[PDB]
């Protein structure tokens, strides 16, 4: 249904929320969430644990079974597997990790994969145990991304900060 509400619009294509990722997947029934995944689609921390937790733990069952098979994803990609009861699809996208020495620069090829989807509910992405300045994150999406996003931040803090930026 995509039934998105109450995200204040920053460009043509990209909004924000101060809410809760879960909280909105199950509120606005998304064709698509975005997991801020890693590599080896190991859910066990960050926003991808929180979605898992969601899942009752199916998307890691499905995550362990897709890469014994596929192999892991490169940073700055993504692979499409079920939204099981969170949305239609989860597109998992793995942002650099800039907390273990990975390159800031494939934030860019990380949002990249958004436009090949409509419309996204999305966690900014190289965020948290990712470790990227999240200022930077908002900027690399708003310049990126040209399919509708709709970001949610957890963080009041955050989200103040974030927008007071973004309105400079
Ligand atoms: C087949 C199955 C799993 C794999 N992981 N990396 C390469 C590869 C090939």
């Amino acid at each position: 249904v995509n039934s998105f509400s109450g995200y204040l619009k920053l460009t043509d294509n990209v909004y924000i929320k101060n809410a809760d990722i879960v909280e909105e997947a199950k509120k606005v029934k998304p064709t698509v969430v975005v997991n801020a995944a890693n590599v080896y689609l190991k859910h066990g921390g960050g926003v991808a644990g929180a979605l898992n937790k969601a899942t009752n733990n199916a998307m890691q069952v499905e995550s362990d079974d897709y890469i014994a098979t596929n192999g892991p994803l490169k940073v700055g990609g993504s692979c499409v597997l079920s939204g099981h009861n969170l949305a239609k699809h989860c597109l998992h996208v793995v942002g650099p990790n800039v907390n273990k020495g990975e390159d800031i620069q494939l934030l860019k090829s990380a949002y990249e994969n958004f436009n090949q989807h409509e419309v996204l509910l999305a966690p900014l992405l190289s965020a948290g145990i990712f470790g990227a300045d999240p200022i930077h994150s908002l900027r690399v999406c708003v310049d990126t991304v040209r399919t509708n996003v709709y970001l949610a931040v957890f963080d009041k803090n955050l989200y103040d900060k974030l927008v007071s930026s973004f309105l400079e």
